[PDB]
């Protein structure tokens, strides 16, 4: 199990890796 500051999903939401969603431009 590991997790990232942000993963992008479809070039638009963000994601914490660890289960987390959200809006974002590109951290
Ligand atoms: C967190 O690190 C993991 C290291 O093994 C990696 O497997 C995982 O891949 C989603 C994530 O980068």
């Amino acid at each position: 199990q590991t997790c990232v500051s942000c993963v992008n999903f479809g070039n638009g939401f963000c994601g914490d890796n660890c289960g987390n969603s959200w809006a974002c431009s590109g951290c």
